[PDB]
C-alpha cells in the first residue's frame, strides 16, 4: 500500500523543477525534502507518494474552533500518513502527532534589508540599525512580523520573555498586518520595503536567502531560541519508530550533512 | 515511591557540592543536570533520589558479550528508572532505551593547547605528529568506529593503532593529559565540554575548527516506561519556555572565571 | 596494398596545408598526425593513403541503434584500416576497436576568455552564470554522462538541459563561440587543443584551472587486425627515441605565433 | 585457481605495515599496488596472493646470457601471472610480456640534495646548482647514477640524444659505481653525500619522497621522458584482456585519481 507524503512548497526543501509542465510522479520536486523521503524510503522499504497541502500552512489552532489545520492538521486527521518537510517540533503539536528526532537544527533570526555600505582611511565597514531583538522591540521606525500560521508567531504568542512579549504585543496591535503568507510574501516585503521591515524567519532558510541572488538581504544578531525539524507521524501510526531509526542512522552516517551542503552551499553564490 | 536517576560526575552537568560533607540526599549534588532533574520532576510531579553511577561510564557494550554498561546498562537492566545526564543520542543506544527530544545541542570538537597549525580536522588527519583520541565507552570512539567517511576512518585506524594507549578513562583526565603535553596532545570531546573548559582557569585549552558532526543529549528512559512521553513533554515546555538556555547561560556564562 | 588511413581535420594534428588546391595525394596534408602516420609506415613498411572521414565525428553510439559514427565507425564496419588521430581511449571504444599504447597523454580542461573568477572546475559547477559545453559526438561529452562524481553529474545535468543547446559540432566552433561570449562562455575540451589554441594568435583565450582527469590518444585498429602489435612497437619505439616529443615540440613551440 | 601476483617493495606503493610480524597473507602490505590489485580482483573476480620477487628488481634483459631477470624475468618463465606493480612499459619489455594501459604516468626528474636558503631585503631566495640535464651533464663536481636494473638506465643505454649520450657515457666510467641497487639507496646517498650525488628516479617516487620529512631533498628541471606505468601479464595469456579492460574502467572517472592523491597527499610531512 503505497502511503501519502505531505510536503510544504518552500525552497530549499522542495522546489517545483524546471521541466515539471511534462513529468509525471515525484520528479517534479526537487530539494532537500524530495532527497530525504528517498533515503527514509531506501532506509524502510515503502513506495510514497508526495503531495503538496491546499492551504499552503505549516499547521495551527484556529481560533474559537479548536481544529487543527495545515500539514499538521491533515495529518491528524488521517488524510496524509508522513510529513517529510520543515515542521518545526513543538508542544502543541507533540501533544496530537508524533515527532522524530530533529535532522536539522534551526532558531529564530531576524531579516533585514542590507544596508549600502558606507564609508568615512578609504575602507568600506558594514553598519546596520538592527543588532539584536531587543532592540528591534524598543525602536519603532522598523516595522516587523512573522508568517502567519507557523510556528514563529506561536513561540512570540505564548512567550513569557520580557522582549518577546513586547514584540509579540506590537505585532497583534500593528496596523496594517505584518504578518505574511509565505516565506516569499515576506522576504519580498523585506526586499521592496527599503529597509522598514524586518522578516523573523527560521535560521535555515535565513541563510539559504542570504546566500543566494541578488543577496539584498541579511541576517542580524544570533538565533532566538534552538529547535529542530522533525519528521512528522500520526499518533499511534507503524512508521514512527523506523522513521526515528531512519533519521537516526541518516544522521551517524552524515547523509544530512552532505545534503544540507549541496543544498545550502554548494547552489549558493555572491 | 521515590524514582532511582543515574547520572555520571561529569562538569558543569553533575558536580559535587563545596560542603556536601556535612549534606546528605540531592543538597550534595549541583550543576545543570541536577537543576535539569528538579524542573523535570517539578513538572511530572514525582519524587526523585539522585545517583551516580558505579563505574564512570557514558554506555556501550563490551568485547563481544552483549552486556551493556555504565549508565545505559544501569536503565536497560533495571537498575534505575530515568538517566538525566549528558547521554549523547545514537543508534546503538536508542534501540535499546528511550530518548527524549534532545534538550542540548552539541557536536565533536577537537581541544588543543593554547598561528593554529591544526585548523580543521582534515590537516589532523593528515598529519602524525599531533596525538590525539577520545574518551573509552563513550559516544566519539562508537562514532569513530562505525563511521564511513574516509578522514574518520583515518583517525579512527591510528587511534586503535596507537602506542601507547590513547583513549582516556574520565574526560577531566583527558583534559589533564593536554595541558600537560605541551601542545602535543589533542583531545577529541563534546562541542559542550570544550566551552566549559576553555572558559575556565587556566584557560590554556582552546577549541580550534568546527563540529565535526552535530548531535544531541537526551534523557533516557527504560524501553516501554511510562515516564518516557511525561518526560519529552517536560522538555518540550522546558525548551518552549526557554529555561534550559537559561541553564545554559547560568552554567556557561554566568560565572566565567575567564577574560573574555 | 595502399593502406586506407582515416583522420580527422583538426589542429595541429591534421591540416590542409597553405596551397592544397595544386597538391594531390598524401602531400596535401600536414600536422602532428601525418608525421606521425608516416613515421609508422616507415617503421612498418606499408603505403598509406590518408583520408578524412566524412563526417566530422570522432566516434560514439547514437540513439539506442547501436551504431558507430565517425573514425570509430569507419574502423569498425571496414571502411578503414588504422586512424592515426587524436583518438581518446575510453571503455566503450576498446571494446569495439583495438588501441595502440597513449603516444601522447592528455587531460580535460577548462577554458575561458582572457585571475579567472572561476579557475578550478568545482566553482565552474557551482557558479551558474557562466555558460559551459563540451563538444558533440566526442569523448568528454560521454565522460560527462557516464561519470558517477556528484560535480561530473551536477555539469552533465546542466549541459543536457540547457537553453539553447550548448554543445558545439565542431572545436572550432567552440572556440570562436568562446571568442564571441565575452566571457560568458567556457569550453570543456582536451588539454593539447586547449594549450595549442592559447599559444596562437590573437591570444585571447586562457587555459583556467588543472586537468579533470588523465586520458591519452592512441592508434586504432579495427578488432583482430593484424596491424595493431606492429604499430603498438612503433609508437613504443618512437616514444623511447623522442621522435613524439620531437613532433609535439615542432607542432606546439616551434611555431609559437602568441607573446608568451 | 588462485593466482599469484608478483611485485616490488617500493614505497607508496607496496610497504609492510606496522603490525605486519603477526598478519598473514594480503594483509601484511599496504599502499598503491595492494588496492590497485584489491580494484582489479573486486572489478573482474579472481583469487589472488601477494608475493614479493627475491632479487628485488623490476626487470632487464642481461647481456650474453640473454636471461630475464627481475620481475618481468619471472613473468616470462612462469613462476609468476600478473605483475601488479610500478612496472614502467619499455619497448623490449612488450617484445616478451603483455602491458596493459598506463595506470599512472610518469617521467624521468633529477633528485638533488636541497641547499640552504639564501640569505639576501630580508627575503629567503631558493637558488640551486643544478636546474635540468644539460647543465648536469656539463659539470664533474656533482656525481649522478640510476637505479641498477630498471628502466632509467635502459633508457641511458640506448639514447641517441646528445645529451643523454654523454649522461650515459659518464655512468659507463664513474669510479667508483654510480649505480645503486634500490630507491632508498640511491635517496640515502643523496641525503648523505652533501648534494655532490644527483640521483635519476621516476617523477612519482620523487615526488613521494619529497613530500614527506625530512623533506630534505628536491626535484630540479622537468621530467626527461613521457612514460606510463603498466601492469604486466605474461604473453599469450587468458588474463591481459579481462586486466586491459579494468585498468580502462578503473582510470575512467575518479577512482584511480583519487587513490594516488590519497597515496601521495596524506603523507603531507612536509
Ligand atoms: N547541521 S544540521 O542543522 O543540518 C543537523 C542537525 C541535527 C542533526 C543532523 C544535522 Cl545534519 N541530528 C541530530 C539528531 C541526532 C541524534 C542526536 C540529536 C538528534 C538525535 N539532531 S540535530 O542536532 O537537529
Ligand atoms: N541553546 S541549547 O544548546 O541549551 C538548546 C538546544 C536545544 C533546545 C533548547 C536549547 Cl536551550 N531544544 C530542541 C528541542 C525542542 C524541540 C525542537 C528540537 C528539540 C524538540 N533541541 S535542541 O536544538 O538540542
Ligand atoms: N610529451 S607527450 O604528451 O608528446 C608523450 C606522452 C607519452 C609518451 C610519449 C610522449 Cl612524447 N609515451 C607513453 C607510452 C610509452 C610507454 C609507456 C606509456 C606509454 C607506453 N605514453 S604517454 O605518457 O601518453
Ligand atoms: N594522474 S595519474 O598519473 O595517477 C593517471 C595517469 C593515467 C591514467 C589515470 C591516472 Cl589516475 N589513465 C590513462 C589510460 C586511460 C586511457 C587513456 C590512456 C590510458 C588508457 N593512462 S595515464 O594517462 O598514464
Ligand atoms: N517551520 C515553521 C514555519 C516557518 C516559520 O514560522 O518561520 C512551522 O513548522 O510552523
Ligand atoms: N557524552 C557522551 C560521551 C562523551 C564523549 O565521548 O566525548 C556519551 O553520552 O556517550
Ligand atoms: N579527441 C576526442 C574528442 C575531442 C573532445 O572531446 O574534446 C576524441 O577522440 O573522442
Ligand atoms: N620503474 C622502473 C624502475 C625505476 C627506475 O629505474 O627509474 C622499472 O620498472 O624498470
Amino acid at each position: 500500500k503505497t502511503v501519502v507524503v505531505t510536503t510544504i512548497l518552500e525552497s530549499p526543501y522542495v522546489m517545483m523543477k524546471k521541466n515539471h509542465e511534462m513529468l509525471e510522479g515525484n520528479e517534479r520536486y526537487e530539494g532537500y525534502c524530495v532527497d530525504l523521503a528517498a533515503e527514509i524510503a531506501k532506509h524502510c522499504g515503502f513506495k510514497y507518494k508526495l503531495t503538496i497541502v491546499g492551504d499552503g500552512k505549516y499547521g495551527a489552532r484556529d481560533a474559537d474552533t479548536k481544529i487543527w489545520n495545515g500539514m499538521v492538521g491533515e495529518l491528524v486527521y488521517g488524510k496524509a500518513d508522513i510529513a517529510i518537510a520543515p515542521l518545526t517540533i513543538t508542544l502543541v503539536r507533540e501533544e496530537v502527532i508524533d515527532f522524530s528526532k530533529p535532522f536539522m537544527s534551526l532558531g529564530i533570526s531576524i531579516m533585514i534589508k542590507k544596508p549600502q555600505k558606507s564609508k568615512p582611511l578609504t575602507v568600506e565597514r558594514m553598519v546596520s540599525p538592527i543588532e539584536s531583538a531587543e532592540d528591534l522591540s524598543k525602536q519603532t521606525e522598523i516595522a516587523y512580523g512573522t508568517l502567519d500560521s507557523g510556528s514563529t508567531k506561536e513561540f512570540f504568542r505564548r512567550s513569557k520573555i520580557a522582549v518577546f512579549d513586547k514584540m509579540w504585543t506590537y505585532m497583534r496591535s500593528a496596523e496594517p498586518s505584518v504578518f505574511v503568507r509565505t516565506t516569499a510574501e515576506g522576504v519580498a516585503r523585506v526586499r521592496k520595503s527599503k529597509g522598514k521591515y524586518a522578516y523573523l524567519l527560521e535560521s535555515t532558510m535565513n541563510e539559504y536567502i542570504e546566500q543566494r541572488k541578488p543577496c539584498d538581504t541579511m541576517k542580524v544578531g544570533g538565533n532566538l531560541d534552538s529547535k529542530g525539524y522533525g519528521i512528522a507521524t500520526p499518533k499511534g501510526s507503524s512508521l514512527g519508530t523506523p522513521v526515528n531509526l531512519a533519521v537516526l542512522k541518516l544522521s551517524e552516517q552524515g547523509v544530512l550533512d552532505k545534503l544540507k551542503n549541496k543544498w545550502w552551499y554548494d547552489k549558493g553564490e555572491c
